[PDB]
């Protein structure tokens, strides 16, 4: 298992880890409910655990290219999703931490 950053954090103190969307972090400590501290390549430091999304061991994650409004899932530019099952029809189910569902693969990108 692994975690993507949901979300833009700006460090804002020394010891906090400043990452963008999409970025992979690996949590060192997560016994603190409101900092984990994590790395990214060299860099170590605290943020907060609602901008990072837990992601299974194998599974794909795409950032969204093109805002959509499903009939089935709704997603916006540049949100961070993981896909769920194989691609059919020109969609592939995505979870977005909160909601589940079918979303166009063209409007995805890998990574």
């Amino acid at each position: 298992h692994y975690f993507v950053a949901l979300y833009r954090f700006k460090a804002l103190e020394k010891d906090d880890l400043d990452f963008r969307p999409g970025e992979k972090i690996t949590v060192i400590d997560d016994s603190n409910e409101e900092w984990w501290r994590g790395k990214i390549g060299e860099k170590v430091g605290f943020f907060p655990p609602n901008f990072i999304i837990r992601v299974r061991a194998g599974e794909r994650v795409h950032r969204v290219t093109r805002s959509f409004v499903g009939n089935q899932i709704t997603l916006k530019k540049d949100q961070i999703v993981v896909q769920k099952g194989d691609e059919a029809g020109g969609y592939v189910k995505v979870y977005t931490g909160r909601k589940v569902g079918l979303f166009p693969t063209d409007f995805l990108e890998e990574i």
